[PDB]
């Protein structure tokens, strides 16, 4: 917390607001939609392109009140014309810059956009789900402009989903009703209305693309998972995530009493008394007091957050995950659609501002105890054989006598990211019709574009291809600026929004009408495979083996004993 990051956000957020305004036009138009009329209004962009935007569009109650943990219900429909020329809030949650709580309870819309209403053929639709480990994040367009995509003859839609305590709060009484995952039960009622609604707005309904970043990653995989969302949409993109990663779920259902003791409840720890007193809290009360919720034995444990995806202890009509997700996997309808994964090229970067603060995590690695899988791991992680596979992590990532940050951060991207895909494809492999999956690695790297992640990340000054540093490349954010025709970084924008956009369309992300695509083979990965190829992003296109399959069979390796949990 270095105060005036503050201030130019604050001075580059009163210049966005300028530069909105002059980017809107006079157009409004009308659509139609299930629940009534939707005015929506042209917008522009800085590469001179327009589209019609439609934002604040409810596809559930404002989970306030007595909704507060419950499971979304249906939105209350109007007659006459809703206005969506504006966005609505977002999720209750700390501004990672400004470090105070933002955002409203009333924040369960999201927003359409397409350069074309009319279009003379149905348009692949592609559903982006935001990352921010599931307590911060948006469709604001000042972080996820639809402004490149909409380059290509598609129709782009931006959710938002409660997030922290408010979306994954979870309490074992089944008298109450808060089994846990709202979050992602408004992802699942969101997905049905963009089903029933996108071809009001040109897109085709059998022919939709869920895609997400990060915690959106892990999101659009559990939207792959559940049966609640079968059939709903026809592709699927995990980028930097999915659902078996460490950081996507945890089982949370006793830090509820933790939250509640923190915000002031007198009494004991007790399911419907801990309920009471949170629903009657100060929603941002409740979200400022998280960062404290976890023990420091359960941050030594590496666990993330203190609320977020968790198997439901009883199963109620909206449920998402009744178990965990690697059980899932085993009957997921997801297997059997066409999907691509990828990561960036130094995931790990992304805890370089964790380190700053807690330099004392870099002698995690002098035995690596702390980085064992939690389910292979003791308690205090003293065991001789976790001390055994700590060793087995050491050896992938410490290059020198004493571990330095960099290693920190290379065995952060295999613990949080590579590993993860890694279990997962295995997994999958043994429950799929047999659709095709393809791996990307995103190696481009510049900081002549950036997006407001690495502002966060302190990364600004640092060079390597960081978690979110892809984002750039797909969405317009209130950093971005007009880039030459002829840079490196406006060619990238072309090929990835190009890829994505071809993947969406067919289910396969080839095409030679991208540049630099000429002579990729670009593959899907098969079960027999021992060595991953992944289409690797840099300057050039070249498909290549995985470099960081070596890491990645190091890390199993710890499972050898084990092969049961793998
Ligand atoms: B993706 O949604 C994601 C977000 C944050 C992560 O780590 C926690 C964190 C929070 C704030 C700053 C830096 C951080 F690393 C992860 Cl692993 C994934």
């Amino acid at each position: 917390v270095s105060l005036m990051e503050k201030l130019k956000w604050k001075i580059k957020c009163i210049e966005n607001k300028f530069l909105n305004y002059r980017l809107t036009t006079n157009e409004t138009v009308v659509a139609e939609t299930e629940y009534g009329k939707v005015k929506g209004v042209k917008r522009l962009t800085v590469y001179d392109d327009s589209y019609y935007s439609f934002e604040g569009i409810p596809y559930a109650q404002p989970p306030v009140g007595e909704l507060r943990f419950k499971a979304p219900q249906r939105p209350t429909p109007w007659a006459g014309v809703r206005d969506c020329c504006n966005h609505k809030d977002k999720s209750v949650q700390v501004d990672f810059i400004t470090g105070k709580v933002c955002g409203s309870e009333d924040c369960l819309y999201l927003s359409v956009y397409t350069n074309n209403l009319n279009p003379e053929t149905k348009r692949p639709v592609l559903v982006y789900i935001h990352g921010g480990g599931f307590i911060i994040g948006e469709n604001h367009r000042d972080m996820y402009g639809p402004d490149y995509f909409i380059k290509k003859d598609v129709v782009l839609i931006n959710i938002q989903y409660r997030l922290g305590a408010l979306g994954f709060l979870s309490l074992n009484s089944e008298d109450l009703n808060v089994p846990g995952n709202a979050g992602l039960k408004d992802q699942v009622m969101a997905l049905r209305w963009i089903k029933n609604n996108c071809a009001n707005f040109g897109g085709n309904p059998d022919n939709i693309t869920v895609f997400g970043e990060s915690a959106g990653a892990a999101s659009t995989h559990y939207m792959m998972l559940t049966e609640q969302t079968r059939g709903l949409f026809h592709r699927g993109i995990l980028m930097s995530g999915n659902a078996i990663c460490p950081w996507a779920n945890t089982q949370c259902q006793h830090r509820a009493f933790t939250l509640a003791k923190l915000a002031g409840y007198k009494g004991e720890d007790n399911d419907k008394d801990v309920l009471e007193f949170l629903m009657k809290a100060k929603p941002q009360d409740l979200i400022k007091l998280e960062e404290k919720v976890l023990t420091l034995e359960e941050r030594t444990n590496k666990v993330m957050f203190p609320f977020g995806p968790t198997v439901e202890p009883y199963q109620t009509a909206d449920c998402v995950l009744p178990k965990h997700p690697r059980e899932m996997v085993k009957t997921a309808w997801g297997n059997s659609i066409p999907t691509m994964m990828g990561n960036t090229s130094y995931e790990g970067l992304f805890f370089t501002s964790i380190l700053k603060q807690m330099p004392l995590l870099v002698k995690e690695l002098e035995t690596c105890v702390n980085f064992v899988p939690s389910e292979l791991a003791d308690a205090e992680r003293t065991a001789p054989e976790t001390l055994e596979m700590g060793a087995k992590i050491k050896k992938a990532h410490v290059t020198g006598e004493t571990p330095t940050a960099d290693n920190f951060m290379d065995l952060c991207s295999h613990f949080y990211f590579w590993f993860p895909m890694h279990r997962l494809l295995q997994l999958r492999f043994n429950h799929t019709s047999g659709t095709p999956v393809y791996l990307y690695r995103f190696d481009f790297d510049s900081e002549d574009l950036i997006n407001p992640y690495r502002i966060m990340r302190s990364g600004r000054g640092v060079k390597g291809v960081s978690h979110t540093d892809e984002l750039t490349y797909f969405f317009w954010n209130q950093l971005a600026k007009r880039m030459p025709k002829e840079s490196r970084e406006y060619k990238t924008i072309e090929r990835m929004t190009g890829i994505w956009t071809q993947f969406a369309t067919t289910g396969n992300p080839y095409s030679n009408e991208i540049e630099g695509m000429e002579n990729v083979s670009w593959d899907p990965i098969e079960k027999s495979d021992e060595v991953y190829k992944c289409l690797n992003i840099s300057d050039e296109l070249k498909m290549i083996d995985v470099p960081e399959m070596g890491k990645i069979k190091q890390w199993e390796s710890m499972f050898e004993k084990h092969r049961d949990l793998f």
